[PDB]
């Protein structure tokens, strides 16, 4: 008899399926930071990694497996073939190649393959331009709107709260503030909702977020955009902050928490938007993905900025060939 | 008054010393993996990062700070100057660069780092990750002037973790329940201690006396060979290794910061054991806590195992006695 | 020689002291729920338990110690003598029993406890849970002689947590995303701050102007009424409350031990606010960290809310001025 | 429109069948310690509590729900009716029943299980059953017989706590964390448990090899006292506080973690041992078992000395003696 058979008596060999499986597509700095953060948060019983660069993919999988002793995710798998992703509860897309067209072409291959092996999964899109690519994943997959989630303004809001926390000398967890709309350069800081312990900063300081503000709090949102380009300039890419923010969304979904996050969802029917566009609003996240969304009261200016983003996104999206 | 003063009334300005500070020196793939793993394990109330590449260092610090909302480490700092590292409980060194020439280049790097670390955190524990780890732990010990308990080498911690992963894969059991120790010199010359390999206290060697020999039909020696083979394979495939070392270092940091007194295979002063008479650092199971290595486990080794550690000690001392401090 | 000496070689026999010690005074249902929650959150390297009932105290300590394999707190100690509490960073008081006769009995208990706590941990933060919490936080502050930042009352922490649970149930949103503050005097006379009630920064009062009034067709005033009613209902149903308070106390302990600077509704010296001139403790949002309450949030209250806090401060002072120290 | 409808736009009202649900039957000190430990370890997305004392059950549920802000288990439910337990992955039985007969107390607990087990099976036919109620070895057998479940899905807490206490005591003597002190207590849970001296080690270094007198009466250091103290400790906690709760709750949550997360870690739990150590009867005894999503998929075959083998066989004979007389 083998040493294994001498040591262990088997009761049954019955075929089993993962109960809390997560797949990460694209093993670049973003995908790998998502992976390590998900692993250290014990959110999955199985992690699958997919990429087109086979050697890097194998190396990344092996490196994570070598740290198994320090984790509570018993199975880590990888492959170019999507059969490794079968029965995933959540599929995170961090894969990426004007730039719009080549990322749409990457999705044309990825999304049907994801849908084939995990037809009941929630899709979480991180790849940029995130608002266009969440629409692209929704269009290709044929999934209901609740199961197609864009990372959207989750990171923008996290950076905003970090900067707010630094100015006030308070932990970001206790500094509330929402950055909504189009992810990136065109995002909207909702000044009316910025508060500490339910105390509105705008009520205390009516000049908040205006050019007349002597303390120039508008700079806090300007620094959210500036910080992102600064990190790229300094280290060539960003990874840690996005990975942590994605694992926070993954936690709400995997644990059915029904916490509210600023993520990209199909906004048709709000703020005079009549087109099939995805923009960030506060969404309730759980086991069914986006089950509900918060209807934020926006000022005329804020509403106009979301409508302008929606018009620009639809302008690009109506010319898209699938 | 300012909006801050309108919103918040201050009771005291008194800002005390950080109580559970960790410093990571070198922000390459290894140091950053150590950093993220330490952050996600809530081991520090302050994290300091140091490197000579100023742009990369700032970018890495900012990227970690941007994830603050999702962490419980309220202060993340960085700088080329070691004043940012003041009052660290633990300092992790991952900085580094013919073989005697390569080691000498790391000695010259350590000649700059170690006095600067000692200046700002004289009571810290030093955790050496930089390769060749056994030699560089000796170098850090020699330069710092610290007692042996406060100078810890990552040593065979990763080698053992990989061994347990491979053992777990062969047996269909979680690595946490697969016990096995890889000791001695970190890397190619490490020693798998076959006598201690067990599941639930059941010795694999007692069940299978050929275990770890060339006459073994199942070739369990391949499990230790795969520990060394895997490391080169990861380098070939992605260019470096990061995740496994980062996780293993954070596991050591946890025992130290939380004074757990768990047993880990780390590099310590082995003079006085296995006929070793030279000032060399080799991995043995050590009890880790608030004062670093307080104790070590005296593993019963066979004549062959003892000879391999003695040969490693002789080779290490041969390189060490020629180094310029 | 001994088996221990054959197995383990000792490097140093250095006497060490805990770096993150927490003491719980009173091992009743509340005290023990605080201890298990603190243990499962890895907040302490040492946990000390104190009580006057010696058999129950020993039994509780042993029961916790027997679960050590599943915890990361290496030392659990207990005793009637306060020498077991020496060098505590945080001391949690859950000890205690006409309503006025009751207060004086708790004052008598505190006259023994507080000097003993101060003697062995002069630099600790005191966290008062025992009822009437606002009066007993004042009593602990007066007896200890500690600055106001190091005397914290559990106050409206639990009231706010229950409010957020009830708000969450009505809206179908996790309590973490349902923001609402219950301030002032803990218990029956607490104040729900309707203006701050929000989800994602969207004011419920702006959306529903009748919120918190008798005109309200949805009767949101019942949410605050149910916070008070729930507490008496749990007592009626199981005889005491433990789990919710223990979890809420461990959340405060986390901000203090980890120097998080998160904002919590806790009882603090409110003299100088809302026209209050007496030495009384009431709940306001406080920034909690390594120095206890370093700062407080100045909540804009309506004239009605301000009047309720002033009436509570007058009533608390009325009881306080008659206490014998 | 309601304030909720003004604030929130609903995408779908559809509620999925429970995905990672745990049920705790019996809300005494043991059940509630299991419940708080499971909650603080984020093992379940839904926790169900069942008991026959309706007021205490409601009070315990409400108390846990009031701490929701500090937890990541979004749904806590309770009831006397087992419809609240539907689709549980794992069902933990802690419900239990002045000097009566040995067979008398067992039959009282058997009567309770005759009501519980069919109700559990009705609403969660595919669950894993984890038995904590005493006498655990007999009651795991009873749950197995009544349920009709395959042996892999019926797990007894067994010697999990005995081993945890042993490792704590070993750790205290050696000045090492219990996580690094390895040692197995097997067989019959409680008074008749077997310390496996041959497997006692630190870093793979056998204590028995270093100290051949280990676990014998001639031992000058009396290491037998470490196992004697495991049994003595249990009675001492009962004498001092009236019951035990924290240690059992933590040990049960550790088993729940391996099952819910399919970890395949090895634990000393009670399993149907027929076919081992000359045991021919349908009895449950503790051996190291691999725990995962299908419950006990495998077991470790520990080499026992003649004396150790004899003690397990004597336990098996005693347990079968009681079981063959039980009225179902
Ligand atoms: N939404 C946000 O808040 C946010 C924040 C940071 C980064 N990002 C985005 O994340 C994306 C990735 O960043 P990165 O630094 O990791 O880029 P990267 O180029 O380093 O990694 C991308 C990976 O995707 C892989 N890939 C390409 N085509 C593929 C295919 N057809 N199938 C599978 N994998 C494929 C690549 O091989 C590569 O490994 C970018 O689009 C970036 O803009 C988004
Ligand atoms: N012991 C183990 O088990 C183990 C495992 C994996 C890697 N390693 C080792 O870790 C080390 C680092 O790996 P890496 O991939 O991150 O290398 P790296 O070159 O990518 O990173 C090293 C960093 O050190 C910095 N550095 C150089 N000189 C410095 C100085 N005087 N002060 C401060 N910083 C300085 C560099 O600028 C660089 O950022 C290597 O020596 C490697 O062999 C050890
Ligand atoms: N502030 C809040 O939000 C909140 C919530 C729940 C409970 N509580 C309060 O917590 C307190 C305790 O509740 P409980 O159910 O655990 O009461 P308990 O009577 O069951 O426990 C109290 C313990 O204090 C001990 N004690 C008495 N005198 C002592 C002394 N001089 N030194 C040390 N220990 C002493 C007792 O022996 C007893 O074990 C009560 O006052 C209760 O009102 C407060
Ligand atoms: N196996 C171990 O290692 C271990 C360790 C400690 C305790 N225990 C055991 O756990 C059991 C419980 O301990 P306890 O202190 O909580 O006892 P307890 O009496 O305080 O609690 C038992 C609960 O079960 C309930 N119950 C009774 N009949 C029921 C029924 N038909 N359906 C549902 N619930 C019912 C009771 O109402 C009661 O609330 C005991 O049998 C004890 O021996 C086992
Ligand atoms: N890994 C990687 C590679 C390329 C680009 C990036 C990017 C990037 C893009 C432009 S500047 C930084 C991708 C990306 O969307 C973000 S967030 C962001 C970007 C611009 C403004 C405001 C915010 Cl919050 C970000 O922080 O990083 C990351
Ligand atoms: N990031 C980085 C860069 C260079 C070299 C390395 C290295 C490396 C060296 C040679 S092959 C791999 C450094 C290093 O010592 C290890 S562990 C290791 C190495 C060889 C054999 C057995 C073991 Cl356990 C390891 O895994 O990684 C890492
Ligand atoms: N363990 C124990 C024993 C006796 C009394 C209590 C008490 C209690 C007191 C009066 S009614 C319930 C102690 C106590 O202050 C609380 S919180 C609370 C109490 C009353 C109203 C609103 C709130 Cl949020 C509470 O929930 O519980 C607990
Ligand atoms: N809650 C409660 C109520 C009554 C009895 C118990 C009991 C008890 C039984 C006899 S002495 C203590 C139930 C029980 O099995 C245990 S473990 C145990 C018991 C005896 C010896 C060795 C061990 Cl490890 C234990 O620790 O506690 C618990």
């Amino acid at each position: 008899a083998t040493l294994k058979d001498q040591l262990i008596y088997n009761l049954l060999k019955e075929e089993q399926t993962p109960q809390n499986k997560i797949t990460v597509v694209g093993v670049g700095a973003v995908g790998m930071a998502c992976a390590i953060s998900i692993l250290m948060k014990d959110l999955a019983d199985e992690l699958a990694l997919v990429d087109v660069i086979e050697d890097k993919l194998k190396g990344e999988m092996m490196d994570l497996q070598h740290g198994s002793l320090f984790l509570r995710t018993p199975k880590i798998v990888s492959g170019k073939d999507y059969n490794v992703t079968a029965n995933s509860k959540l599929v995170i897309i961090t894969a990426g190649a004007n730039l719009v067209q080549r990322n749409v072409n990457i999705f044309k291959f990825i999304i049907p393959n994801v849908v084939k092996y995990s037809p009941n999964c929630k899709l979480l899109i991180v790849s940029n331009p995130v608002d266009i690519l969440t629409y692209v994943a929704w269009k290709i997959s044929g999934f209901p709107k609740n199961r197609v989630i864009g990372s959207g303004c989750n990171l923008d809001s996290a950076r905003f709260r970090y900067l707010m926390g630094e100015r006030l000398g308070v932990h970001p967890l206790s500094c509330h503030g929402w950055v909504l709309g189009e992810h990136g350069d065109s995002s909207v800081p909702v000044w009316s909702g910025m508060n500490v312990a339910g105390v509105s900063l705008k009520t205390l300081h009516p000049d908040l977020g205006t050019d007349k503000d002597k303390e120039q709090w508008k700079e806090v949102h300007k620094q959210v955009v500036e910080s992102a380009y600064e990190v790229i300039k300094l280290k060539g890419y960003t990874s840690w902050a996005i990975g942590l923010s994605v694992a926070d969304l993954a936690e709400s979904i995997m644990k059915n928490l029904r916490r509210v996050h600023p993520v990209s969802t199909m906004i048709k029917g709000l703020y005079g938007i009549k087109d099939d566009v995805f923009l960030s609003v506060p969404c309730i996240l759980g086991q069914n993905g986006i089950s509900d969304l918060v209807k934020v009261t926006l000022t005329s200016e804020e509403e106009a900025r979301l409508k302008k983003s929606a018009d620009t996104l639809w302008g690009i999206q109506k010319e898209l060939q699938f």
